[PDB]
């Protein structure tokens, strides 16, 4: 659990942009946050998750104003019954005694709990 | 100067690199996190403040 920061100077050095990060969750937060930190933010980078979880977690649009960011979604949507669930999962979280933000948002569905 | 970006915007568009920040105390604090929003931290870029506190602030 340190960070890859050469592994990207390397990567940065050898005339490559397009790098696939095959992580959890946990491991997807923490690199995140270190990109982001590092100055990895312009257009002539694009990364890729492989984990099914970046609408429950902590992602910002605006934070986003140069890098490119793509992934997988198990999830479906546009469904109203999915839509009222969603609304009842949101109303039952919020009440409930807060839980930590280590890159991980409440009041949405995770995979694990959907499946 | 909290939205400041579409004015940075169009000089990177223009493609300048060299900047003076003729600017205040209260300024800085906000222009140095805006550089951080914006997303561009190349090293090509050049940056001076005209304030003379730079030990008060991260």
């Amino acid at each position: 659990n340190k960070d890859a920061k050469p592994l990207l100077k390397e990567m940065k050095k050898s005339k490559e942009f397009y790098v696939i990060f095959d992580c959890s969750h946990e491991t997807a937060a923490e690199i995140l946050k270190q990109i982001l930190f590092m100055g990895m933010m312009t257009e002539y980078y694009h990364y890729f998750f492989t984990t099914l979880d970046l609408f429950a977690l902590d992602l910002e649009l605006y934070r986003y104003s140069g890098v490119n960011m793509t992934g997988f979604r198990l999830l479906n949507i546009d469904n109203p019954h999915v839509s009222s669930i969603i609304e009842k999962w949101s109303m039952e979280r919020l009440q409930a005694p807060p839980r930590p933000e280590t890159g991980l948002l409440d009041g949405m569905m995770t995979t694990e709990a959907a499946l």
